[PDB]
């Protein structure tokens, strides 16, 4: 029965067929098991162990690289050597960067953490029903209670489905439910029907909603609705029901690996298509077998060279030092690729309350009514110091310290802001600042009273916890506080009923004290009070106290005003009914007005100025706050979102005006919005979905399980750090200091730390081109492999690994937050760039295959063949152009592969000061620019050394150490690559000015 709050308890006893007394029958229990299905949300997906590693080879390039290892697999069984170690190397290499790369994957399925199966902290373990067959109540398992059991709860109880209250067995039924509607304070239930069908959670106070707990009584239901037809339930299907997008970048690498795969096998095609005229070799003869060798040789370092094989962990390494240097900045990342998505965020909703200020309400201004004759009226305002929930401060009539008991229409202020209110103070020893006990709103009332100390009671005298409610205790004994009408949002208004502690033979003189938002109360009193007199209430005394509100909440003092008033006469005690908040209303009638009280939440210090940086960086703001509309929209301009004078009748919605809009003009609306009032956990989510319409990249705030649909949508949900856990783990960000600012500072982060990996993606994939041109190369020419692929890994791995790493540590631009955000859609590589390192990677590959083959030929080391071209053959049975001798298989020389390594290590370590910048040359932007890059340079130069000399690996290798004659031919040919990019860089810099 979803519509159960606006059924009476008869109509939904009637509806499930059961009586209130007995219970459920055994027949009726396995029926309604049968139709309801248990009270659980659905259980995960389980996913396998074996169904998660082969998700590991789902990655096309990682298939490409185990088609390699097959191959050079195969290669290294059917051979022609003799050497058993050297062959199985190779392979080995391979399969175990992909079972490395398994390893990891895994390491992080079992670590994560799901959204969803944290909503399950919310389902009890047990609950208690009344069944027909037994008398007694009988606790059951959760899982087992069905719609339309009668079931009970006490406090301490987790509730454990969605229940209409049938019976409140106490004098009062107070409910935990901040996870649901984010009532801090427990709330009063009743349980008299709620009449609109589509109540909002918050005023269905005859319903007990599963997951939340019993804070005070014990009371008898109906269960409404189980398992995902609770409110939680449906807050775990829209979640389940959101899919989130691969990020940016997740989405160019995808695109990268479908287009390198295409690129792979045309090349392999040309190869084929180059060497077409074997075809026209004599069938007897040569060598087919070890012609066929070589194509599958040159397609797996193909492959290889094809691949940034150690891009994934420098990107993993690049992004868990920025989540370091971010939690040291309040902000605590979950996930590591969200790091470029808030970067990129052009839209940040903002909840206020907490964040965007410091939820430390105070009151600095109040007054009551001095006069009144005629035509003629006038107020008694005050100010009021002291910004903190201490009773540090003091009362002011124009700046001038006053005694508050010197007037009886503040005493009677006090009285009311003492009696009626449910919060207090606390001194926490453990800080020494003062910590709110309830409603931030009703505190700062507590510690109005205590600053006013209307009967002058001495409290110099006291210490500091005795400090906290002193003149309140005073207040207390003063009236019997007999029950109180809660605040509910349709009268906006809160009362308590009070009668004479000293009352002799006397049933007279009972008061009720009303506070509430202005405008109700203020229309239902009959009353005014002046001094300890009272005066009919007439036209111009309402004009004077409503203009007064409209200036304190509506102009720059930005205030949220209440009304306090005093029923005089209140009905008599017996003729109150308790149980209908419908009637609330209409005891709060016939009052008298006291006064008013403005209270500020004062702005976080570092708003105002994030605002700045935010407009600065063409980030949109839209602040989501429960003020009323017109100090919604005074706030926003206080903080600066709108202008002091700008026109924002359109950029401005209360969650019933929105409402009240067709389809069309809601998205419209959102695109131009910056502030949204008093608007209910499903707009959060309608919001992020129009902004999604126009492609931005939004940012949300939120805290409780209400907010966790909302947050999971948003391309950075962001929770506070004093929230929920599964506000949390829904979120991408979590704010540790829920500050506002911390957001900005983020997405300033975020943006550096981008632009960073931008060079060593272009860095790494730049010398993979290079690679590939060499080994494209090599079988073009017909010449002896340059590189084999147990280089080209460590090259990729280590070798490039450590300076792209440095990379990261780029200083970053001092323009970072003064240019818009960057588009989602921007390529990585494009136009004149491309052009680049195309240049450059043709180059690289001419430098490798140039130095193999310089080795080879005018090198006196070797055997000085001169334009005696390795083009002729790699055959060896002809025996042609070397007319007497016994010498041949130099062709497998480590020499010359060492030539084209160092080439290869060289120029890379030029190109990585080349990546420093995308534009600006080594004479504007030098080396030294960043340190850890030039120790890096020194720490590959070591490595590559150490496989060079240390007596395992050159043979591992296949290398042999250089001639100090050689190492200068190494630099002479790689040097090089530092004019030719210093040349167009040149080119970009001043041919495209524009
Ligand atoms: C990795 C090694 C090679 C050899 C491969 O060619 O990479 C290409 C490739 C896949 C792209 C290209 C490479 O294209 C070429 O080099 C032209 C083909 C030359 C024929 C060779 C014959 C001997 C990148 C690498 O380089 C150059 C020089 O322009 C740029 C960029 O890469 C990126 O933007 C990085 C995105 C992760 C991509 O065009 C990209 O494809 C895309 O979708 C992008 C948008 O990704
Ligand atoms: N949709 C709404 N409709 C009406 N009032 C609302 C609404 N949403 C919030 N409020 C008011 O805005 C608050 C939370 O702000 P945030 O930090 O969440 O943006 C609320 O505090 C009081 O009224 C609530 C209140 N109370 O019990 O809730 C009792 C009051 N009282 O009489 O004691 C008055 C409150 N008040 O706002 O003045
Ligand atoms: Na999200």
């Amino acid at each position: 029965m979803e519509a159960a709050h606006s059924k009476s308890t008869e109509e939904c006893l009637a509806y499930f067929g059961v009586s209130e007394t007995t219970g459920l029958t055994p027949d009726q229990v396995k029926r309604h098991l049968e139709k309801y299905g248990h009270n659980e949300l659905p259980a995960e997906e389980g996913k396998s162990l074996w169904e998660l590693v082969i998700e590991q080879f789902e990655d096309l390039l990682v298939r490409i690289l185990l088609l390699a290892a097959c191959i050079s697999f195969v290669l290294a069984w059917f051979e022609e050597g003799e050497e058993t170690i050297t062959a199985f190397v190779e392979p080995f290499v391979i399969l175990l960067i992909l079972i490395a790369n398994a390893i990891v994957g895994v390491w992080q399925e079992r670590n994560a953490e799901n959204a969803i199966e944290a909503l399950k902290e919310y389902e009890p373990e047990m609950g208690k029903v009344y069944r027909a067959d037994r008398k007694s109540v009988q606790r059951i398992k959760a899982r087992d209670i069905v719609p339309g059991d009668i079931v009970e709860v006490a406090v301490g109880d987790k509730v454990p489905a969605d229940i209409r209250i049938l019976s409140i067995k106490s004098t009062t039924l107070r409910v935990d439910q901040s996870i649901l509607t984010g009532e801090s304070v427990s709330v009063i239930k009743h349980t008299e029907p709620v009449p609109d069908p589509r109540a909002v959670n918050q005023d269905k106070k005859n319903m007990l909603f599963s997951g939340t707990n019993i804070a005070a009584g014990k009371a008898l239901g109906i269960v409404a609705t189980t398992g995902v037809s609770t409110e939680i339930g449906k807050i775990r299907d829209q979640m389940a029901a959101t899919e989130q997008d691969k990020t940016p970048l997740q989405q160019k690498l995808d695109e990268f690996g479908e287009q390198l795969s295409k690129v792979i096998s045309l090349i392999c095609v040309a190869v084929w298509l180059i060497n077409i005229g074997h075809f026209n070799d004599p069938v007897h003869g040569g060598s087919w077998i070890r012609g066929a060798i070589y194509y599958f040789k040159i397609a797996v370092a193909l492959a290889v060279a094809a691949i940034p094989e150690g891009l994934p962990a420098v990107i993993t390494t690049c992004l868990a030092l920025g989540t370091r240097r971010m939690a040291k900045k309040n902000a605590i990342v979950r996930s590591l690729p969200s790091v470029e998505t808030l970067g990129c965020t052009s839209v940040i909703c903002s909840d206020k309350t907490g964040t965007l200020t410091t939820n430390q309400m105070s009151v600095c201004k109040m007054f009551i009514i001095d006069k009144v004759d005629g035509d003629f009226c006038s107020l008694n305002e005050f100010s009021i110091t002291g910004s903190t929930y201490a009773p540090e401060g003091e009362v002011l009539k124009n700046d001038k310290p006053i005694r508050s008991g010197q007037f009886d229409g503040l005493v009677e202020l006090a009285t009311i802001c003492a009696l009626c209110n449910d919060s207090s103070l606390d001194f926490n020893e453990t800080k020494g600042v003062y910590e709110k006990v309830g409603e931030a709103t009703e505190t700062a009332l507590t510690t109005l009273v205590e600053k006013m100390n209307v009967f002058n009671t001495e409290v110099r005298n006291l210490s500091k916890v005795e400090r906290a409610n002193a003149c309140n205790s005073v207040i207390r004994q003063l009236m019997k506080k007999e029950f109180t009408l809660e605040f509910s949002r349709d009268r906006k208004s809160m009362s308590v009923y009070c009668s004479p502690a000293k009352s002799s033979r006397a049933a007279v003189g009972n008061k009720m004290f009303v506070k509430g938002a202005p405008e109700g109360v203020i229309d239902r009193c009959n009353y005014v009070r002046v001094g300890t007199t009272r005066v009919p209430m007439t036209g111009p005394v309402k004009e004077k106290i409503l203009s007064v509100i409209k200036e304190w909440g509506t102009g720059r003092d930005t205030l949220r005003c209440l009304a306090l008033a005093t029923r005089d006469t209140p009905p008599k005690r017996e003729e109150m009914v308790l149980d209908d908040s419908s009637r609330f209303m209409e005891y709060e009638t016939d009052l008298t007005f006291v006064g008013v009280v403005g209270m500020l939440d004062p702005p976080r210090k570092e708003v105002m100025g994030s605002i700045q940086l935010c407009r600065d960086a063409g980030i949109r703001v839209i602040m989501i706050t429960g003020d009323n509309k017109g100090t919604a929209i005074a706030i926003c301009r206080r903080i600066g979102i709108f202008g002091e004078n700008e026109e924002v009748a359109d950029r401005a919605y209360t969650g019933r005006e929105f409402d009240d809009l067709p389809l069309a003009e809601q998205r419209e609306a959102c695109r131009r919005a910056c502030c949204f009032a008093r608007v209910e956990p499903s707009h959060k989510s309608k919001i992020v979905e129009y902004l999604q319409s126009y492609d931005e990249i939004t940012a949300m705030t939120g805290d409780g399980v209400n907010d966790a649909p909302a947050l999971k949508k948003a391309e950075i949900g962001i929770a506070m750090g004093s929230g929920t856990a599964v506000a949390k783990t829904a979120s991408e960000m979590v704010l540790a200091d829920d500050n506002f600012s911390t957001i900005v500072a983020a997405v300033e982060e975020g943006r550096a730390i981008y632009n960073n990996m931008k060079q060593f993606i272009r860095y790494l994939i730049s010398s993979n081109v290079g690679e590939v041109v060499c080994i494209f190369l090599t079988a073009a020419l017909g010449l002896p492999e340059a590189l084999i692929p147990v280089q080209l890994l460590w090259v990729n791995l280590v070798t490039d690994g450590l300076p792209a790493t440095a990379l990261g540590f780029n200083p970053p631009d001092l323009d970072i937050m003064d240019r818009p955000p960057r588009s989602p859609k921007e390529p990585l590589i494009s136009g004149w760039l491309f052009f680049r390192y195309m240049a450059i990677g043709g180059y690289v590959g001419a430098a490798t295959v140039g130095a193999a083959a310089w080795w080879f030929m005018y090198a006196e080391d070797g055997p000085g063949v001169t334009y005696h071209q390795l083009t002729h053959f790699m055959q060896c049975t002809e025996d042609h152009p070397h007319f007497e001798g016994l010498d041949c298989e130099i062709f497998e020389a480590p020499e010359p592969m060492t030539m084209a390594l160092s080439v290869l290590v060289t120029i890379e370590m030029c190109n990585a000061l080349n990546s420093l910048s995308e534009n600006q040359s080594l004479m504007r932007m030098p080396p030294w620019v960043n340190i850890w890059l030039l120790g890096s340079i020194c720490l590959s130069m070591s490595l590559h050394f150490l496989i060079l000399y240390v007596d395992p690996l050159p043979m591992i290798f296949k290398l042999k150490a250089l001639d100090l004659t050689q190492w200068l031919m190494v630099l002479k040919i790689s040097l090089p690559v530092i004019g030719l990019d210093e040349i167009l860089k040149f080119i970009a810099r001043n041919y495209l000015e524009g």
